[PDB]
């Protein structure tokens, strides 16, 4: 088992790729669709040109990136790339408490780096037109519902993480592909309701870049901390109850 | 194995996710596409912006969710999340008769919960504009053809379920992924003909929420009971005849 | 459980039926739902009109996931050839009995006609008059010369995968169905708007029958979907062996 | 191992299929979308009809082709079909130096063949309208950023190649599928920034056909040599540091 110093840097490089490519697709969708007829308020540009196919596109950007990361770095850090996962796994005694805060920091640092680097790669348009793919409720969606859809979202994620990754009886090698594809699915449905974050670090990244680029959104941050965690811890604890 | 009480609650939580995310994509497609030019009668808003890609998006929302459920819960309840499967497996003596009615109830309860919760998450728009993703025949499609396409649909599903899940010679671990992706495929073709239900619990959920939200559609329910069961039992029995 | 030929025949019918019901069935539904939308040039015939190339990947995936489903359920029984070019290619390497090539191809053709006809019944005449029963034929500005070459280059990559992940002893077990299907899905996405990406005489036949039954005669183009696929498959099979041996 | 003569001809036939089908999708997208409303400068026709779904479509054309090639030919040549990979693997002492130049030549020859054959298959339209799918920066993207996005791109690729192919502990059989799907993912995000080449041979092919068809673009070639290599070598070396 690799030194914590190396699992930290593994968690950085992982969450960096999560936030570079995942929310990077959301930006590029918005940027190439910018100008097209948005036929109602609920449609904010994503879906304008490719309908829900735009959301699957985006979900798959996320999924296949997430999968890549697990398959390359999972053996090293565990490939958490998400604080809700770390917190959920800790709440079952599958992760050391001493390492939860160090992991989450590694995730946040990685997320900020991915968001900032994407911004540099594309130009200011990435934020002013793409929002750096930051998550926030959609037209006609309150905070109440926003956390609930984020909890129901991250509940299904963690449930798969238990079933195909943590459980001794899980078929080896499927983990990365399954976990990622699952996220990809969740984004397709949940995307146009809350931006399907499922992940505090993945929300943080853009929020920083945006508020660095003049666009302050931290009002909505709790939705992406409370929602994901209550979903993940719920999933983790339910799993164990059902499987013993 | 796990107590029936726990396989029940496993079947609820499974069918819940099946109906939350699967038909939830259908709703969100319709909602974001609401207002766009529907260039003929046959196009009812799905396909309006993203063409058949909208249907594949939707199918994948389903497929990846279904897969997630099998990989997480299949080890517990069997992950039937569908009464036609349960009835088909019983008709081969692979499932105890004592448990078919308890399973189907668990499925229906889970389906109503997933439909209701999605509704709460989004708002009334989810029903009045999205129809809660309920299945029903498409423009120029009679009841005769609607049960036949639903049979031909659920026939291919069950056939895979025999071939990659029930059969002792099936390559282990591929189950969840293959079965889900297969559904995904069916929806892509059959979607704009009957809404590709393949599943009485998956049709029931929306139908309840809709008729709770003022939109009564139970006229069409037999198409999604008869069609799927005749398809599933036909597949199960054909499989065994061919494989011995 | 090496099942009787009678049962591998009926397995090959039920397999090629699902291949032609769902595969070309997506192509029809694409056309039908997109019917009326602005086709911004000649090369766009309605597929791509609403969902761009995403419409072609949608269609390719309808094919791929159906093909995959078949292999994983019936492969253990008939071999899940569901394609005469495959049977002929495998025979040309002595991996399939000559006595069973003609019986296999007939099973495939019967299954393909049944899938095409059943889809037609399911939807209505619109399925043919508007959807063309998803029959393959060259696209605007594509000659017969190029149409067979793109169909050979197409089915060459298919058969090459079939060798590598299904026929070869050293292939990782269980991946076969998924990989072979997804591969087809890939080929359709690129080749689709050039020839309809048939890769398969039985898959072309099905629609052609239904169409010519519904008044739309297209057999002029059938050789493109017999010659092209076979020359591609037999080439792939024979190249594979040359590369992988002694 | 098979003789080098046969691994050469294996690398030709592989990179041929990479460039025929991969960039072949890009051409067909452009050709069928030719004429449609491009609602801003950043949208050059890809995305016009199917939004980002057009980019995922293209990425999957690539991914599934790449996967096919590894699964069929990887056993023979290693299925590099990419000079940056060969050069990266050499830099770790996993590939013989004597074979790096021969491999790269095989790749280039195979790429030129695939590009030329596609051109022949379709007609001049393939170049004059499709650009033979050649990669080049997008509107508002400088050379500085173009190499950085291509490095960040090919960095993720090689990182997966280490994790699921080179590493002794990698789950067997997942290689082809995972590596290809990963590329597919990268193209979806990076596509509309640089054309997501990740690969000198894959850029070369089109560039030749194009400059044969009157369209000279070699001004941009360094972006697709420097970018990919620096990304691949960085990834390879980082991996080993993290995994020992
Ligand atoms: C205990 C409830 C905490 C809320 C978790 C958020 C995800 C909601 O998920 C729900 O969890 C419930 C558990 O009570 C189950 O009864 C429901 O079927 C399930 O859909
Ligand atoms: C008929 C009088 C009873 C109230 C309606 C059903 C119970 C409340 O339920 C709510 O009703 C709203 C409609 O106003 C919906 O938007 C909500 O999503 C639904 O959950
Ligand atoms: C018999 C079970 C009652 C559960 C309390 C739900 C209260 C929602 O209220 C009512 O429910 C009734 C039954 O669905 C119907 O009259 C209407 O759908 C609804 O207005
Ligand atoms: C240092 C001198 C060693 C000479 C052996 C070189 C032959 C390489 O061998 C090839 O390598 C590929 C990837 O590298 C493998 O995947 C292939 O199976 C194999 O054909
Ligand atoms: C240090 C001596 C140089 C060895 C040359 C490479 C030999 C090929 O080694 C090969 O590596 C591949 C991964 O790329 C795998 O596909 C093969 O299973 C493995 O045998």
């Amino acid at each position: 088992t690799m030194t914590l110093a190396k699992r930290f840097t593994a968690e950085v490089v992982g969450t960096f790729i999560l936030v570079f490519f995942g929310p990077g697709a959301a930006v590029i969708t918005l940027m190439i669709a910018n100008g097209a007829d948005k036929p109602n308020e609920f449609n904010i540009g994503i879906g304008a040109l490719g309908g829900l196919g735009d959301w699957f596109a985006i979900g798959m950007a996320f999924a296949l990136a997430i999968a890549a990361v697990i398959y390359s770095l999972g053996r090293i850090s565990g490939a958490h790339i998400n604080p809700a996962v770390t917190i959920a796994l800790w709440s079952i005694g599958r992760f050391p408490g001493r390492e939860v805060v160090p992991y989450i920091v590694a995730q946040f640092i990685g997320a900020a780096l991915g968001s900032l680097l994407f911004l540099a790669c594309v130009g200011p348009a990435a934020a002013t037109v793409g929002g750096l793919g930051a998550t926030a409720p959609f037209p006609g969606i309150g905070y109440g519902q926003a956390i609930l859809t984020e909890a129901i979202g991250t509940f299904l994620l963690m449930l798969v993480i238990m079933g195909v990754a943590v459980d001794e009886r899980a078929p080896p090698g499927f983990a990365g592909l399954v976990i990622g594809l699952t996220v990809g699915g969740i984004i397709t449905t949940i995307g146009n309701i809350t931006g399907s974050s499922l992940n505090p670090a993945r929300t943080f990244g853009p929020y920083l870049g945006d508020s660095l680029m003049g666009i302050n959104l931290w009002q909505y941050f709790p939705i992406y901390v409370i929602g994901p965690i209550v979903g993940a811890v719920a999933a983790a604890w339910l799993y164990n109850y059902l499987a013993k």
